[PDB]
């Protein structure tokens, strides 16, 4: 804005504002007992297996 | 939680907590009179048995 005093007048500006993302990582460790994966694939035998 | 630093993810854990039960006792006396049994079981024919 201009106005009437002596102050020196204004040119038009500009700006230029760079951002960037920012990377997360993320882990979850989980443990299977190797009993566990195997009688998953071994076969039915009896009413209590 | 599973985070993005540099130390040790944690596997699953359990806990099983075993309660157990309180016993109590309790004991009252109660005193009947000897002159007051012989009478429940005696036969009454007058206006004063």
């Amino acid at each position: 804005i201009a106005h009437g005093d002596g102050r020196r007048p204004n040119k038009q500006r500009q700006y230029i504002v760079m951002k960037a993302c920012n990377k997360h990582h993320i882990g979850a460790e989980i443990e299977l007992a190797a009993a566990d994966i195997e009688l998953l694939f071994a076969e039915k035998e009896t009413p209590l297996d």
